[PDB]
């Protein structure tokens, strides 16, 4: 048995382009009221069907995110609307691959934002792997009863109700081997409090770095590096992009970005196949 | 549950181009000794993982075909050499999809030539679907202990020893529905004594006709139609190509040829995915 | 100016080794050395200050003990809390004619069962806690841990009651809350993040509320004697040294977390207050 890697399409989000690429079109004396753009980008997840056990990188958005009775706050829904047909929901993408959520051994939470941790609550047999400081930060938003923003109260509530098995990656812990050719990369603070990536070595495809929101897009990645409009730790963000570039070169790996529309079009998706 | 169709690469064969396209390069006064060429073409099989049960179309060549102790006769090996790495063997292609031979419900033997019926002996639980006249003709070769040619004595011997569950399609029987969107096409005599094809209707991809050796290649298909060298029933061969064209037009189906190098290159193979 | 009250919130018992590590080691003459089950006070301190009332610690929740109690049964068997109704914090404050709604700041020295038990009462105050203590306690909650020093049911109630939190940052110290009231950040030691309070009273002078940064006079020494089970042993020692330094530089008295003999000497809220 050999691994197969799947890219699952979990719909699309839109938002002010400045969130993705800070100051992408600044006002000038000639164009003082420069309008921004409302860009569309993909939300996706990666399943590695590995002989040692199934590994899921990220979990997309909860199906109960949007709408008047949705878990996401109304301002959040207005600034980051998520559009997804039933087929796009992670539970349906998995069902079409005949993969039971009960058979997922590990889930890597790159971070705990609304569009990456939305379906953690499905995976009650998995070890949920997360950066310790990201876990702390998200839990504080919950304890403070925050109803708006990128950390979703109702999602966190469900994680606790469902008694998930958590494994926290310590801030000083890196290059954590989970299975043959599967290694967690600890990027630390930058985009959020604590970012994790994944390096996957496939027999045929070779090396892949799942960067998630440590690098939103090829435009972010550069050079030159272009940071996002809201950033927790700007210096850490730059260091993390530099680290990813270094690992990519040393290991001859492709870097898969968090939300790059053009790159995502190129992926073979789970409705067509997989990477071996 | 939805069907997934897989194209499995079972290696390459070479042979005189005149076998594929009769009289492709006739001698002339200026070129009286016109040399032929030794072309290479693919051997492949198709698995339809259908919710009603797995269906296999053709079975490629037996792994014990070639070599001094192989089942194929010496002269046959010299004229139709098959080259295949271990990974190309059908049992290995199926195992990499986690499909056991015992899981196959139907095998369609398009005909009983060495490169389509080579692995029937693996499928001891399946119903083996074959044209009655093709079955009769192959069995007579066996009874005559024929050691050379396209019908392999050792393969046939193994089918009998393994007591396969044959269903013969009668010469006047056509359009045999096996499962939702899976229909057997009876082309009758032409390339061989009795040729079967399959029409597959997939939700997304639409209609596919699996022609096997009723149409070797796009060059065979034309227009103009170009018949193969060595042909059992030349009138039936033409009738069958015209039947395939008619069905393809009426159902808006793509025709997948038996041995077309360029078409085969375009297929998504089982190492990369499937058609839905 | 301000009045300071010491409120008696009952008594707890536990293995002495929890308080003083290796207090009575086995020897060849005494290979099966027995320990003892010591008793100590749980208490809280109210400072009635003109700029707003400040409460240091909150004792145990009235619903802690019993078959239906919030504390886990192993926890109740190892750290049993005994308290009459009049010992409950809500009753101690009622006797002082202080409304819980009138507490401006509550200082959570840390989030252990016997200090954070009644945070949920104070839905109008700012609850002040070390950021790393808050994080740690919240992780135990998210993991649904029902035994130990961090009480799942208490935490559940802080969240359900929508308390107003102010986290003291890891590198933040000497935080003036009011004239003569300063938060002392001791950091990691006994727990993930310990806070103390320096109180300057007009007549009594300086008081340092150490809570569990220093359990007792025997802990404080010299020589310093650390507790059994300790988060950060180096930090624990550094914090005791810090307290000794501040006490000497400010001429302040150090009030320990759980010292039976010291607690007996305090003027209790039922008799009067400090000025
Ligand atoms: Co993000
Ligand atoms: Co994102
Ligand atoms: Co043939
Ligand atoms: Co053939
Ligand atoms: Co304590
Ligand atoms: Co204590």
């Amino acid at each position: 048995a050999q691994p197969k890697l799947y890219v699952m399409d979990n719909g699309r989000m839109r938002m002010d382009k400045n969130w993705m690429i800070a100051m992408h079109n600044p006002a000038t004396i000639a164009n003082p009221n420069a309008p921004t753009e409302f860009i569309e980008f993909p939300i996706y997840t990666v399943l590695i069907d590995h002989p040692e056990g199934k590994i899921l990188f990220d979990t997309s958005c909860n199906p109960d995110s949007m709408g008047a009775q949705g878990r996401w706050g109304e301002a959040t829904q207005s600034m980051f609307p998520w559009t997804a047909s039933e087929e796009c929901y992670l539970h349906n993408r998995l069902e079409q691959l005949k993969v039971r959520p009960e058979d997922i051994k590990f889930v890597i939470a790159s971070h705990l934002h609304l569009d990456h941790a939305g379906c953690l609550e499905m995976f009650t047999n998995a070890t949920i792997i997360v950066h310790e400081d990201e876990f702390s930060g998200a839990l504080q938003t919950y304890a403070r009863n925050q109803t708006e923003g990128a950390y979703i109260w109702g999602d966190i509530d469900a994680w606790i109700k469902n008694n998930l098995n958590w494994r926290t990656i310590k801030r000083d812990e890196d290059n954590i081997v989970l299975a043959e050719g599967i290694k967690i990369l600890n990027f630390g603070s930058g985009h959020a409090w604590g970012m994790l990536g994944l390096h996957v070595q496939l027999p045929e495809k070779g090396g892949i770095i799942l960067a998630s929101d440590a690098v939103y897009s090829a435009e972010s990645y550069g050079p030159p590096i272009k940071p996002p409009g809201i950033i927790y730790d700007s210096l850490g963000f730059v260091r993390s992009v530099e680290k990813i570039k270094r690992i990519a070169k040393e290991t001859n790996s492709e870097v898969w970005f968090g939300h790059d529309s053009e790159q995502f079009k190129r992926f073979r998706k789970s409705t067509e196949g997989y990477y071996e």
